[PDB]
């Protein structure tokens, strides 16, 4: 059902996907920039799992969704906090057995940097179209057609309809995306489609090259948020991945 | 201000937090400002914190000096603090000083774990920040959380655990395998502007070789190597970093 969290003085309200019996294994669903818990990709993810004896719980980030926090104070950084704060939770859970972190878009680089500092503790990743395109952006002054001078990043800028701050610039700025990943040597699954706008297919192919055990799925003509057709397809990857 | 002069306490907000602080005003309605950073288990007011926020105001500089997320009068638990989320709290007060009517320029002064604080926060805000003043700038957290031995308290740095006891509170185990992958060097490398270094000698807390890879890795250092010294300039050492911390930034 809808359970509550607690990240610095913030609450985080997430879905748990809960199955059948005592002792089961369970996944931290994370979503992307601009996008929330319960989105058509990440709920069937989330449903998918749970046929197949996995548990799931799926939060808003801070400043996006349900949670509490502003918009304009979020950084891919505090949003580790926020992917600590739940795995604090979900490790000290006295029913759940093995630890799994599924990321699309931006919450691809909050749970592989969240899983390369818990190395020991992850025992999978499934990493969706992740956005460690993010740093190279900020760095060239062009975050998603929106733009800024990268060695003057001002204290707030218009995104789209919201605002967000010159602080969430400066940390994806000098962000160390694959360093903290490669520290997860375990099985990792990659997916992400040729057809993708907003995060280039290139971002996975980089991952794969830098990770131990990592497989490659580019799925040609899956776009983005892995719409239609492409959807039962990613799904069912991220669901044979985590139980073989 | 020049009317409302002397000390102030002030409360700040950091992502549902409370970080309570202390402010020196000088005279005059345009003058430069110092945020200053307290160490690893300490707070706002030590006898260093507070002879270095007198003597800039004596020169006619305001200061800015608050106690961490754990530590102090600043709300949450000793356990839920990194270094991360301290420069967390370093952007907030910095958000509050960049947005300050009488602040001229912008000055980051950290002692210890502030002096990892204040390198990283003035790495991501270099055409802000004019000056930095580290007082034995604990670099050597990152080495010592690698190694498995946070002041003499061992744990495995391969198998880290949830909560680790501390001197008389309890480390958060999110803190070491944080610090243990810090971008210190990396971030605080960004700094062009002028740095001044102060480190003891006789520091059995922060090797001089942390300040002497800051210098190193500076394109504006300035190393003063306080014979004596130890960690907390104190006794007829403190008299020696609160001056060079004042003289650097005055002008
Ligand atoms: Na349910
Ligand atoms: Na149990
Ligand atoms: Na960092």
């Amino acid at each position: 059902a809808t359970i509550t969290l607690e990240r610095d003085g913030l609450q985080l309200v997430g879905t748990r996907e809960e199955p059948f019996g005592e002792i089961y294994d369970m996944a931290i669903i994370f979503h992307g920039f601009t996008a929330n818990r319960n989105t058509s990709l990440l709920r069937e993810i989330a449903n998918s799992l749970r046929d197949e004896n996995i548990a799931s719980v799926r939060f808003d980030f801070n400043g996006h969704g349900d949670s509490d926090g502003k918009f304009e104070n979020m950084t891919v950084l505090n949003e580790i906090e926020d992917a600590n704060a739940i795995l604090n939770y979900v490790k000290t859970d006295p029913h759940v057995r093995n630890i799994y972190l599924v990321g699309h878009s931006q919450g691809g680089v909050v749970a592989s940097m969240l899983a390369g500092l818990y190395p020991d503790l992850i025992k999978k990743v499934v990493l969706l179209a992740p956005a460690a395109t993010l740093k190279g952006d900020a760095l060239e002054g062009n975050t998603q057609g929106v733009t800024y001078n990268p060695d003057h990043i001002p204290d707030r800028l218009p995104f789209k309809d919201l605002t967000l701050g010159g602080f969430y610039l400066r940390i994806a700025q000098q962000l160390p995306i694959y360093e903290v990943s490669a520290q997860f040597t375990k099985p990792v699954c990659l997916i992400h489609g040729t057809d993708d706008t907003v995060v280039s297919p290139n971002a996975s192919k980089k991952y794969d090259q830098i990770y131990q055990n990592s497989t490659l799925h580019l799925i040609e003509g899956a776009d983005h948020c892995f719409s239609d057709s492409y959807q039962k397809n990613a799904v069912n990857l991220t669901t044979d991945f985590l139980q073989n």
